[PDB]
């Protein structure tokens, strides 16, 4: 029964994984994935995480199954995080989180739950976008349709254009947006933007699904909230698919979390009982370790402070490694002036190579962006910026 | 658009464990969901598992991005754990491990793939069953009908009806079976009668999906695999959804795996592919701890020793539960015979108890067991039991 099976295509960032693990060339760099490396080069354990895996270790007493929705004070942190202190969707609980696997796993259970208790049949991802949105959303019914959103000629944002694609879209409708650092493009639009969209979606009627996978990596951290707090404010009813991932270096933990907000406490509650019934029927319960780390750290302020600190480390040594790029790129003769790299925010870049381009750097020169020419300046280091910048700068 | 929405039934598992948390009599008992428990009633973290705990928090210098199909150690562990030291299937590679979250999220992933990479629309489980199976299958689009197990008259399985039942599954389609311990009833199948059902499925063209979350707790590790075996060495195709978060004591972790085995490399890789596909929009790739863990203490030897006593005792004590259950049952005022819950394996014993008895129990003397009248025998520890057996006696 398995003899007609089509061999899956390669995925188109995760792939690059297996192709660079396996190129025996010495120098080889890979730009691909969006994981961080500091100046060696290394994606390490953060300092804060760290200790709070030694308390836990210590201080855990059972392995006994998470809740439903994982662990609350996991929640209510991430609440926090997210719409801040006083706030009324706190204030008001009307806000519903469940823990997950990953921010991956908190945008599926969203989709699963939408599609099953929900009116909808579209959900509206932007061009471009991360390609795995495409995906959880088609495996759970939803189909997607795409809005404009950069202008690549002058690589910006075009909002007429974006604006004017997402009129097409019908009261009921799910609309997906990125809380900051677009990916790949990390464009991402200014407070003013981001409450016309706001106030644009409450009168056409979309539910807005924020992915907010990077809160601290472009700016700040109540600073990445922004937008999504522009929308909180207005709307009645909205879902955040959140990741721990990147802001807290727990890639393989899998943390993140699905915060539902309802008009009101008991229909949020109603409908995040269904979302937990959407979530047995998937993995059960949350992996309570990388959770219990973040929780961990959020709940002291000892580690907390260490935590924001190893992070705002970790974020300006990327809006360096941007004007750097660029600088070598111009001082190792480059033509196209990229200096609207620094203009982006966030792991990535979206580089402006063709896609024949970044295949001649993956061979001739060993150097791997992703497809899209999507690169990840969170893993070109002082080291490799050189034999980097001279392989971009020889396929132009 | 959530006003809508309809409050989900709570699960008739996991949502006693919210009844009984709310409850305040303090003599209070709960032999609800199937998490093991000690002389003392904790659901301690097992040893060589803080001793793996530790040499992790040592040794690992990052939290990298596992891969989609998670540690290749754990896999190759894991196979030869269900498999066999050098079985066919491992020195042929016919077979390929993913590891997912929790023995749930082997079983959905599965459920996802079949569902979409074959023909397969029907699924076949137990009557009785854990009443997640239907749950995950139908949310993957599959439908479960349900072949005939516990004859209760007797509390044995009547292979005939079992037998009959499933003549009328069409081929093609898939049956699951329950590895060991079947949940709940614990009546499980002779070796004899496992081959007679290995021999039927291979003519009938049936695709057998094994639900193994209880190795190591009937007989033994290889004395539970038997069934699972003797299939294996006749089928070319077959799915095994295991599970770690009991004989590892690692339930919050969630720590289990798919295995595809198909006729031979090239196809099992190609199908593999496709379920690697499926795994990429859930949650995008598994989490690594407990899997660390499970790969650390089965990679060594002392680790290992420590690990199969920790297992052998928990799996003994419970043996020693049934018996006393029995009992004190037996003169503590009973009437009823309930000599059989003797005859069962694993966690739980299926008492033949009126669902108003055991609403009586729950409601007028705090004792909690599932509404089928599974209770957790593993939960029962000589200072309860005799309280219990006295709540039992009183409404029967
Ligand atoms: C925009 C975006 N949203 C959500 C997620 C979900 O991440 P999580 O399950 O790991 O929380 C990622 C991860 N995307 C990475 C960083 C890796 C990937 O390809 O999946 C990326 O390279 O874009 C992401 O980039
Ligand atoms: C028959 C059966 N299959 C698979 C699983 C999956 O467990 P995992 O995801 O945690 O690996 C369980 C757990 N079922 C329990 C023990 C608990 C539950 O209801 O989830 C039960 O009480 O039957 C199980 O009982």
């Amino acid at each position: 029964m398995f003899e007609n099976i089509t061999a899956a295509p390669a995925d188109p960032i995760l792939g690059l994984a297996d192709l660079f693990r396996a190129d025996e060339r010495p120098g080889k760099i890979n730009l691909g994935i969006g994981v961080y490396k500091d100046e060696t080069g290394k994606t390490p354990v953060l300092t804060s995480v760290k200790k709070a895996e030694q308390y836990l270790l210590e201080n855990e007493t059972t392995k006994n199954y998470l809740g439903i929705d994982g662990i609350p004070e996991f929640g209510r942190c991430t609440q926090e995080l997210l719409f801040g202190k006083g706030s009324a969707l706190i204030n008001d609980k009307r806000a519903r989180t469940a823990q997950t696997p990953g921010g991956t796993g908190a945008l599926r259970v969203a989709a699963d739950f939408l599609a099953k208790n929900t009116s909808v049949k579209r959900v509206w991802v932007s061009n471009p976008s991360w390609p795995n949105h495409k995906s959880v959303f088609n495996s759970a019914g939803l189909e997607v349709r795409e809005y404009a959103y950069y202008d690549a000629e002058n690589h910006t944002l075009d909002f007429d254009a974006l604006i004017n694609s997402l009129n097409e879209a019908q009261a009921g409708d799910v609309v997906l947006f990125h809380g900051c650092c677009h990916n790949p493009t990390g464009i991402d639009p200014t407070l003013e933007q981001w409450q016309t969209l706001a106030q644009l979606s409450v009168e056409k009627g979309w539910l807005p699904l924020f992915d907010f996978a990077y809160q601290g990596f472009a700016r700040g951290l109540e600073e990445d909230a922004e937008g999504l707090r522009a929308f909180a404010a207005m709307h009645k009813e909205l879902i955040v698919a959140s990741s721990y991932s990147k802001n807290f270096g727990l890639y393989n933990e899998r943390v993140g979390a699905c915060t539902l907000v309802a008009a009101d406490s008991e229909t949020v509650d109603r409908a995040f009982s269904q979302m937990k019934a959407a979530i047995r029927a998937n993995y059960s319960n949350p992996p309570a370790h990388g959770a219990s780390v973040v929780a961990t750290i959020l709940s002291n302020d000892a580690l907390r402070a260490i935590w924001e600190q190893e992070l705002t480390d970790m974020r300006q040594r990327i809006q360096r490694m941007r004007q750097l790029f660029v600088n070598t790129l111009q001082e190792k003769g480059a033509n196209r002036d990229f200096s609207f790299i620094i203009k982006q925010n966030g792991m990535f870049s979206f580089s402006g190579l063709t896609k024949e381009q970044v295949l001649r750097l993956r061979e001739e020169f060993g150097v791997y962006a992703v497809a899209s020419g999507r690169v990840n300046v969170a893993g070109m280091t002082p080291d490799n910026m050189a034999p980097l910048c001279e392989a971009i700068v020889a396929v132009l």
